[PDB]
């Protein structure tokens, strides 16, 4: 467990340094594999539909925002700090404001696993994959629990 905790933090350290490219790749992977998920993101849907040249920059911008939230929550959890405030307002905005089902959130987490296996093939081994999958399963269950309130 303590090994997995260190693997998660070290992995997110490397993701943080390349968050714009990785975040854009995660959003691209999610939207291509799940057009039903892209439909629930109106701004990205219209930029995709119209072949807008601004799409790449906005994918990098928002992809960094998504990864920054995951990185911060992981650092708070595995350091014994209070992450409840971030989990609640992230779940509030996505259930009430953005109206995003939990399954679409899983598509993002599944895309992050697939992107990291491609971007870090010699570091993202079985230990790193199992540790990140455990955190992502934990993150989804926490948001899902806040949904059921
Ligand atoms: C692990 C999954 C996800 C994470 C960590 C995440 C994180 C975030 C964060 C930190 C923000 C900015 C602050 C906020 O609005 O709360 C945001 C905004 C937003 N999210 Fe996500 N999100 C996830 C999944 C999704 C998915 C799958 C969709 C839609 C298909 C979505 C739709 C949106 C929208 C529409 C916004 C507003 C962006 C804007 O107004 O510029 N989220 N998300």
């Amino acid at each position: 467990s303590e090994e997995k905790a260190a693997l998660v933090l070290a992995l997110f350290d490397r993701v943080e340094a390349d968050r714009e490219e990785i975040g854009a790749a995660v959003l691209r992977r999610t939207f291509e594999e799940h057009p039903e998920t892209l439909k629930k993101f109106p701004r990205f849907l219209e930029l995709y539909k119209k072949g807008s040249p601004e799409l790449d920059a906005l994918l990098k911008e928002h992809g960094k925002t998504v990864l920054d939230a995951l990185i911060e929550i992981a650092r708070l959890r595995y350091s014994g700090e209070d992450y409840r405030s971030l989990i609640k307002e992230l779940a509030k905005s996505h259930k009430e404001e953005h109206k995003i089902p939990i399954e679409d959130l899983r598509h993002i987490a599944e895309a992050l696993l697939a992107v990291l296996a491609e971007r870090f093939p010699d570091e993202f081994g079985p230990e790193a994959r199992a540790a990140l999958t455990d955190f992502l399963d934990w993150f989804i269950a926490e948001i899902e629990e806040e949904y059921k309130k």
